[PDB]
């Protein structure tokens, strides 16, 4: 992906936690959070607590949003994402996708990996495989810096 892109096809049908929502419900008011997860992979395990305490210091300040990616047996199915999930205590909005709609645009083959976006929906920086999101708190007060 190129940075200053839009936000694209943000929609899924497979399976949704929480609740979904489009591009125009979230753009419009404050910058933007998506992040791609699969419960296969270690660093998804460890980025996974750290999106909790993240939603919470920042939902007021930035939207939050996930897809997760279907990758292996262990994920390949959505009562796993669910029950997962929950345990967790992630309560953004996530969709999963059989149709890989945003795997179009973004051509998505990375996990865990994050995209921080300005409150028009242009994409600010992508960072992927970091240390759960400890690097990435400081992207999003960065854009924060870039949106206020």
């Amino acid at each position: 992906m190129k940075l200053r892109q839009p936000m694209p096809e943000l929609t899924g049908e497979k399976a949704w936690l929480n609740g979904e929502v489009t591009r125009e419900q979230l753009i419009g008011e404050k910058p933007t959070l998506i992040h791609f997860w699969s419960i296969s992979c270690h660093l998804c395990k460890e980025a996974m607590p750290q999106v909790n305490e993240f939603r919470d210091k920042y939902q007021d300040q930035l939207n939050v949003v996930a897809v997760h990616m279907p990758r292996s047996e262990d994920d390949l199915d959505p009562g796993k994402i669910k029950e997962t999930a929950a345990e967790h205590d992630i309560t953004q909005p996530i969709f999963v996708d059989s149709d890989h709609a945003l795997t179009d645009a973004f051509e998505n083959e990375y996990v865990p990996a994050y995209y921080v976006f300005d409150k028009t929906g242009q994409l600010r920086h992508f960072q992927a495989g970091g240390s759960g999101m400890k690097m990435l708190e400081k992207r999003v007060n960065r854009v924060l810096a870039e949106t206020e």
